[PDB]
């Protein structure tokens, strides 16, 4: 409440956008709403669009700087879930989000690099490449790293919408190893 | 290998018909390869169909038995899971379980009740009414009820095929309560 007031672009994924919630219930509502709360004066832009990959943050994050009413104090960067998620090559995120760094580095908005992490289910190289990707951009921005923060979400089953749990191949032994002593015993007896 | 051989009908939904994985890959298959492995003279027969609710199980259940070239030694019953999660009523998916079941009984096929849980995000009324299917059911019928078999896709999430995540309203305040910190923090030095 107090100052002069305090814009952040939070640019993003479903993540920010909200994805099937209100956009009051998005996490860029949320967090301003906290801030706020803790006395800052800090208004948050939701710019967040689901199904967005780095590619597309890329194609419009000059649209989305040059739409504001000033330059943001403050940027958090939240993009790569959906490379990851759709198989699209870590380097290529990687690219992306270096390009969106470069871009915000030149007009001298600082960022908050909201890192990521792949599904335990990827390959341990796709894994390696991806997750490295926002330590080592940070570092070589002088970025904030913001990490893994649905972290909660990962902890607690209920804080997530519910969908279809599709198990690999090898899930599916798991599956297995898990009933079949009870299904052997149940044709033992007929 | 030893023995007559004892048909097997695996009827479910996607965790049953191997979504997105070989035939040879899905639970009825492995689960054929690991009683074999444990010298049982077992056939598996997978019929599971991915996106079946309890209606879509009942409006085909004869058709399947009398599709058969015998009538199955055994039936794995594993639905409930999609009506879960579309949000159908619980009491109709008892309903069509109910169902099921009589059909099974009239024809003297004993079953093994695969059980099912509600997700976590769901209301506990919801999920009261929904769990309580399974051992409630299993019961009745004097169906074995095989525990929650994708336990451990839940121990273990690298045996899950990736998707999105997308937070409740909930979530999302989990968030910001492990991130508002930090961000207070960078706002407070520019
Ligand atoms: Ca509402
Ligand atoms: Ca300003
Ligand atoms: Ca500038
Ligand atoms: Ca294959
Ligand atoms: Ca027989
Ligand atoms: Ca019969």
């Amino acid at each position: 409440p107090t100052g002069p007031a305090i814009d952040v672009l939070a640019f993003g994924d479903s993540l920010f956008a909200g994805y099937r919630l209100d956009r009051d219930e998005s996490y860029p509502a949320r967090l301003q709403a906290a801030l706020r709360e803790r006395g800052l004066n800090v208004n948050v832009t939701n710019a967040g669009v689901s199904g967005d990959t780095t590619a597309a943050g890329l194609q419009r994050i000059d649209f989305v700087l040059d739409s504001m009413a000033g330059e943001p104090d403050l940027v958090l960067l939240e993009l790569g879930a959906n490379d990851m998620l759709r198989g699209l090559p870590a380097e290529e995120a990687r690219r992306n989000l270096d390009t969106i760094l470069q871009r915000l580095d030149q007009r001298d908005i600082p960022v908050m690099v909201y890192g990521m992490r792949a599904a335990p289910n990827l390959g341990g190289d796709y894994g390696r490449s991806f997750d490295s990707i926002f330590p080592d951009l940070a570092d070589k921005y002088d970025a904030e790293l913001v990490p893994f923060f649905i972290e909660p979400l990962i902890f607690d089953r209920s804080l997530v919408q519910q969908a279809q749990l599709h198990p690999t191949a090898q899930g599916v032994d798991a599956m297995v190893e898990q009933t079949v002593e009870q299904v052997e015993d149940r044709i033992d007896d007929l």
